């Protein structure tokens, strides 16, 4: 636990880096018990540019941006999404990726924000997804879950009426379990920018981070990967 500047990772060699490992495809453990996704396939590839072992630290999401002030790891990357409220808490990097929320409910279940009056709602705590939930007017309940595929699980029980969630997660989680005939894709709630995440006041790794993932997006790697995990270029655009 400390606070290390990017030259003190870089004489030890190694760099600890904090995701969670249950949000596929972005970061997660694969069926092999491996940690994977687009974000641990980009983290890889800054530690390499940067000439640094990563260290992988797998953490409920809640815990890892208060974790990470702690000096538990050097870094998070885990789908976090720049609000006003966390840009305070730790120092973003510049977007890794672009993206928004967005309504998934079964077949003939509620498509927009306005359809959710009445209704029961699941999200993964601490999310921008439960803080859309909360200010959208009417709903029932908004049910709270540790993990995010928990939420999809209960819309599949019909538990819950709807899951608000990434729309790759949602898209990818459709293919992968063969859903397209029992759930659809809703309306575009909001859209984010995703961003790696350091100390507070780390401006040492900050740079070195926001350096690596320039070079990344000029050299053809950042597009590699992006291609690799969703035949498109999600890039902040
Ligand atoms: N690894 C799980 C992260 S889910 C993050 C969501 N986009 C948010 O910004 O709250």
């Amino acid at each position: 636990f400390q606070v290390r500047s990017f030259e003190e990772i870089k004489r030890s060699g190694e760099i600890r880096i904090g995701t969670e490992g249950a949000f596929p495809p972005f970061n997660y453990f694969d069926e092999r018990n491996q940690l994977t996704g687009f974000e641990v396939d980009l983290g890889n590839a800054i530690a390499e540019r940067l000439g640094l072992k990563p260290r992988w630290i797998a953490q409920s999401f809640d815990t890892l941006l208060i974790q990470l002030n702690q000096g538990r790891f050097d870094f998070v990357i885990a789908s976090h999404g720049i609000t006003e409220e966390r840009a305070r808490a730790v120092d973003f990097t510049n977007p890794h990726y672009c993206t928004g929320g967005v309504i998934v409910s079964r077949k003939g279940g509620p498509r927009t924000a306005k359809d959710l009056q009445g209704k029961v709602v699941g999200v993964q705590v601490g999310t921008t997804y439960m803080e859309a939930a909360q200010k959208i007017p009417g709903i029932k309940e908004v049910r709270t879950y540790q993990r995010d595929p928990d939420a999809l699980q209960d819309l599949l029980a019909g538990r819950i009426d709807t899951w608000i969630t990434d729309r790759f997660v949602a898209k990818e989680a459709i293919k992968e379990r063969k859903l397209e005939n029992t759930l659809q894709v809703g309306e575009l709630v909001f859209q984010e920018r995703v961003a790696m995440a350091v100390a507070k006041g780390n401006k040492s790794l900050l740079d070195a981070l926001n350096r690596a993932l320039a070079e990344l997006m000029q050299d053809g790697t950042y597009a590699r990967i992006s291609q690799k995990w969703f035949g498109e270029d999600v890039r902040c655009k």
